[PDB]
């Protein structure tokens, strides 16, 4: 994997954003790992989070004119990603985010090719409606982890977003990266087996 | 003024946040200048803005445990200020913000001495909302930090910042004040007409 992907995994583990064990997802599915970015809740966590998103954006090669953060979780993420692009990649991007009621936008004018940044896709439909109503284009959606598993139907929730809004979704890391990481850790052999078994049953 | 205050004024001028001209405020007053912090609307703007807030906070000497940003405009301000404190001041601070309606909170637990950060303020429903949340959670308000204190009368005899302070016995600090804008305009011949207009406005409305 790329260095920023390895570092993001280690960062998430250290803050217990990423945890391996026996969990139940929103759906009710039994899952061998959990990812919850809410525990990125200090200035240092925010600083690093923005650098990871910024590195994933530059790595993707996608062209975009504006960074959009969905209310509410997307607002700090877009802010720190925009800072990191300016400080560490010499890229000065307009940013924008929505209010859930009234206009309904904060930041730069919503125009051009829009990169949406958010924590996960299991807020997004609401922000997509705003981007379309303003006549802007979707350059992409960047989230932290692509779990690469079926949603309620046969395709993943990410694939459903891609289909419904004709946009590419990219991620900082994927389930494949988690598995590659766990292969290097002998003490995590038990978790690796459980993750591979989960992928066999629910993976796409 | 301190160097970071002069640099903040230069920054606001460069991004058209600070404009000298003819304007009408929300109160109908006719002002010789306007300050619209919403025009700090790019990543580089956000990066620098956080660094100026962080410098004003450290320079204040006020001790605090958590940064709170009121929804919505305070959320990016608290975020970039927290980033700047961690990256440029070796200070790793919890942050928190509210959701406007179902208080409903995002981030670290709301407790300890809270520094509220926003772009501007005024005694009213918005600020009273943030303060009730802070007190409801059993936290202490260490202060409020804003970008510019216009130092002009509200509808009473005190300024909007004094209203917030005197009505709620809290400390408000600012990156710059009207006094600093006047000091910046001095001995710049190309701004002489604006200096006189600002000074005239202050004589009429300044507190």
């Amino acid at each position: 994997m790329k260095p920023y992907q390895r570092q993001f995994i280690e960062f998430a583990l250290s803050k217990q954003v990423l945890k391996f064990g026996e969990f139940t997802l929103k759906s009710g599915r039994k899952s061998p790992y959990f990812f919850n970015a809410g525990l990125f809740n200090t200035g240092r966590d925010l600083a690093l989070l923005g650098r990871f998103y910024a590195e994933a954006l530059v790595d993707s090669g996608i062209e975009f004119d504006l960074l959009f953060g969905p209310a509410y979780k997307g607002i700090p993420i877009a802010t720190t990603t925009a800072v990191a692009l300016a400080e560490h990649h010499d890229l000065d991007l307009p940013y924008c985010f929505n209010r859930k009621e009234a206009g309904n936008l904060v930041g730069s004018a919503l125009q051009g090719r829009v990169m949406l940044v958010d924590d996960v896709i299991t807020a997004i439909r609401e922000s997509m409606e705003i981007i379309q109503a303003n006549g802007a284009t979707l350059a992409g959606v960047l989230i932290s982890l692509d779990r690469q598993e079926r949603g309620r139907g046969e395709i993943s929730a990410i694939q459903e977003v891609e289909r419904d809004y004709n946009c590419k979704v990219i991620s900082i890391i994927t389930l494949k990266d988690l598995i590659a990481y766990l292969e290097e850790k002998p003490e995590m052999a038990e978790h690796l087996a459980a993750v591979k078994a989960y992928r066999e049953e629910f993976g796409v």
